[PDB]
């Protein structure tokens, strides 16, 4: 028995070779799925997940989040928040990786990257609500944080509406400016525009920031249209918010986990009481999210364990098609069970 | 910037250069001042750990163990108990890993297995336990549980106690009748004896065994020597202990974390106003052990993830001298770290 580990190499060969389009369309079609068996009561959402705050060198988070598939794998996520990475580091702010356990005997099976896989999930997420709660001719997305996230917000969502203007705001001069050129492969013309335009002209709307904790919200409590879907994707340390409490109070809002949205979502600044079903329970049975589609609704995104879990059964199922990553012997599994010392 | 990852190998080079002894004393001095650290409000406990009870074959428990040094580092153990592990599969029954993770960025620096370093530095604490409470001339070590953990807590007692002789006890005739031969290089002489010979006989004890939740006590509440000390070393599920209530009551009982002792040790069936100073405390300061060499005392062991910290950075520190270990490309560092998709 060895760790099946894919290289970021091999990660990066599995884009190569599926197809940005189609490797993205596989985790939304797994990711609707899996949510539909757990609104159906046959999965269960994912235990909620911990981490540890960081104050420097600006405040940010690293979080472990497991979800146990019983008799197959438990998958964990390690991942950071740490938004002066990109600027101080040249590394990206959200950094992980996504480790895969025998259920049974609880052996380390596999290991990879978690960054490009994040990215995916997390757009997919997006998609499986705004197909739901959008307009289904929303032609204008609006961009409110124009990082990492907003690449695959924007990809995914154009691949459930016929998007064909993306408005786009960050607050770092810089990475507005760079968005159109990460964006391209899209084919969705890209305009910069201030929130209070995009909260105005937007049909669907992703905020997806850095914002630090009690700096929000990231867009104004405006003139919206009255069909308008936010995703609402930011999430980190307790406090972050980046929506206006009278536009949230307005709306259908619907969780993708509950419990984690109350503690690190925008419904913090919500009653319990006031939340309808999740996203699960919508995907199981689309007539609640239907008649929603024309009135102000928003998805508190947090992310959450199975996401990852089936994002990495896509991954999985592509490289060993393609004979890809390494083997690498990590656990000591003694030749004398009974025998930590017995280094076979 | 690449992981680190010690393989099987690496761990079974650095234990064969260095030698049993050495990095059992390494593991036990260091454990010492770290926990003094503790005592002194220079470092702190770890967080209580999570975990996910899986029930097939026979029930058992999968944990991650987060340790924070602020500024420096994460460790984060990922470790599965599945006591049909040893007769269904020939794979031990504590099967687990360590990484380390970098405060500043989140990023994964390094990654090691967990079997040995966990059986080391759990012998290594109920060494630095019994030192503090067992009589300095005990001769006579008693084990109920002659499994894995078994072989460290013969060996590292063995290292800080003038031992002569092991009476040891298994439910299982086979695992018992095997012990002397995976003990022989302690020097320890290993005779088999029921657990009230034991009760009887022993200077000091440690139980460490896989019984189930609610199929205690493994010791019998019966005469014990006046100076008796035990390790209690079993933990895994809630509900599961090894100790009788009456001896309990009579003993001073340390635990090596309060929190998790009264929720997973054998504390479970104490008052928490009848807890002794916790380990760390008796580190710092001696004068909460003072006589209690003398009289009934048990180390209500569970293992907190500052020890896992603590003997990773034993073998790191060997590993890095000997230039051990291979160096992986896990993460996806994009070239542009606001571009999931540059595969760079
Ligand atoms: N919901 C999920 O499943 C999920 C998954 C991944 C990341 N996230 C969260 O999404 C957020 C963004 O992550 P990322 O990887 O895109 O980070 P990033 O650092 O790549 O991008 C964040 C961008 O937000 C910009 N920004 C900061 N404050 C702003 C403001 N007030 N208005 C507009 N723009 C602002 C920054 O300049 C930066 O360009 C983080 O909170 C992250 O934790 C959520
Ligand atoms: N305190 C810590 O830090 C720490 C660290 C690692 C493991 N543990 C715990 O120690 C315990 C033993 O772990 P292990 O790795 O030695 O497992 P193991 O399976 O190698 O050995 C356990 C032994 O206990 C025996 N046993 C079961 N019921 C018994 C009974 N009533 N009386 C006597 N023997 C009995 C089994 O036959 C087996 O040989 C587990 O609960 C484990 O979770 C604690
Ligand atoms: O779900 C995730 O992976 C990210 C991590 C930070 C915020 N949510
Ligand atoms: O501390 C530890 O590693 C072990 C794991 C199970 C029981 N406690
Ligand atoms: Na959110
Ligand atoms: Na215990």
């Amino acid at each position: 028995m060895e760790t099946w580990v894919l290289g970021r190499r091999d990660v990066a060969e599995v884009v190569a070779a599926v197809g940005r389009d189609e490797l993205m369309r596989r985790i939304i079609d797994r990711l609707t799925g899996g949510l539909a068996e757990i609104g159906r009561g046959e999965r269960h959402l994912s235990p909620l997940r911990g981490g540890l705050e960081r104050s420097e060198p600006v405040p940010g988070i690293w979080e472990w989040m497991p979800h146990r598939e019983p008799g197959d794998h438990i998958t964990l996520k390690t991942v950071g928040y740490s938004p002066a990475n990109p600027a101080r580091f040249g590394l990206p702010t959200i950094l992980g990786t996504v480790a895969r356990y025998d259920d049974t005997t609880g052996a380390l099976t596999a290991l990879m990257d978690g960054v490009l896989l994040t990215a995916l999930r997390t757009g997919a997420a997006s998609a499986v609500a705004s197909r739901l709660l959008a307009r289904p001719d929303s032609h204008t997305l609006g961009l409110i944080g124009t990082g990492a996230q907003a690449v695959t917000q924007l990809h995914a969502l154009s691949l459930v509406l016929p998007l064909q203007r993306a408005l786009v705001w960050d607050t770092d001069p810089a990475h507005r400016e760079s968005f159109a050129r990460r964006a391209a492969f899209t084919g969705v013309s890209v305009e910069i525009a201030e929130p209070a335009r995009i909260a105005a002209e937007a049909d669907v709307i992703s905020t997806a920031t850095s914002v630090a904790v009690g700096q929000g919200p990231v867009l104004p409590d405006t003139g919206v249209r009255e069909h308008l879907h936010i995703n609402a994707v930011g999430a980190d340390l307790v406090g972050k918010t980046e929506l206006p409490l009278g536009l949230l109070e307005r709306a259908f809002v619907t969780a993708d986990h509950p419990e984690q949205a109350l503690r690190e979502g925008e419904c913090q600044q919500l009653s319990a009481d006031r939340l309808g079903p999740q996203l699960a329970h919508l995907c199981a049975d689309p007539a609640a999210a239907a008649g929603r589609q024309d009135t102000l609704s928003v998805f508190d995104s947090t992310g959450f364990a199975f996401e990852d879990a089936l994002a990495m059964e896509v991954f999985l199922e592509a490289a060993a098609e393609r004979d890809l990553g390494i083997r690498v012997g990590i656990e000591h599994h003694p030749g004398d069970a009974l025998d930590p010392y017995a280094l076979q």
